């Protein structure tokens, strides 16, 4: 029913923007798909832990302001549950079955997600043990959402 990608920062790369548009169109038919960006908190690149946390907290409070309290919140965390593609199809399916229709997948900025955003999570999803830049993570995520729908639908892909 509703699929939201709530991410930090914009995409300034045209190839990433073109890729997201492709998947957005492929997902259309299966679900409403929405992409919401919240501004990243502009800061130096070298920072104390103190400053790191302040940047996360500003980003996090804007992420949290966008999340309705009834939403199924899925946070992308390298330390979360590592689902196979079928494991994600099974996970989303089961939720839809049991009444959930509003899914918000969150992607943090360059310094990750604040613990507040992490405590709101309904499910921590890991895509890898490696670090993927947040702009490329957005492409990888939406392709993966399109894949899970195909799998939930028993469609070849």
């Amino acid at each position: 029913l509703k699929i939201t990608i709530l991410a930090v920062g914009k995409l300034k790369e045209k190839y990433w923007k073109q890729a997201i548009a492709e998947y957005e169109k492929r997902l259309g038919p299966y679900t409403k798909i929405d992409i919401i960006e919240v501004p990243d908190e502009k800061a130096p690149e070298n920072m104390s832990d103190k400053e790191i946390e302040q940047v996360k907290e500003k980003e996090g409070q804007r992420i949290l302001a966008k999340i309705k309290p009834q939403s199924t919140v899925i946070t992308l965390e390298i330390q979360g549950k590592m689902l196979s593609s079928e494991g994600l199809a099974q996970e989303l399916n089961q939720r839809m079955t049991q009444g959930q229709s509003d899914f918000v997948f969150v992607i943090g900025g360059s310094n990750g997600l604040h613990k507040d955003v992490l405590q709101r999570s309904n499910y921590a999803l890991s895509f890898s043990k490696m670090t993927f830049p947040h702009q490329m993570m957005r492409v990888v995520l939406i392709e993966q959402v399109y894949r899970a729908f195909k799998i939930m639908r028993g469609e070849a892909y």
